[PDB]
RNA sequence: ACAUUUAACUAAAACCCCUACGCAUUUAUAUAGAGGAGACAAGUAAGUGUACUGGAAAGUGCACUUGGACG
């Protein structure tokens, strides 16, 4: 790019909740034969 | 181009040429029209030179400059 504008870092927060979730998911306990 | 005769017992008389200039030269005066400047009035950083496209508005190509940015 000829002009590009500061470049600022920011932490993303979305993908720990669905890391968490299928970690959570992995293990929980379901329904008999659902 | 054109031109020294008369006179002279004191001494004087006579003396008279032809051509420049225009359909040239020099500027200026006015007018057919055309075009200017001034006044009034209302993401691609920025430039220089050159070239092409476009009716314009502008865009793009090549080189150059920082009179930009890069924590
Ligand atoms: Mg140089």
């Amino acid at each position: 790019l000829r002009n590009v504008p500061p470049i600022v870092f920011v932490q993303d927060k979305g993908n720990a909740a669905l890391a968490e979730l299928d970690q959570l998911l992995a293990v929980a306990d379901f329904g008999p034969r659902d």
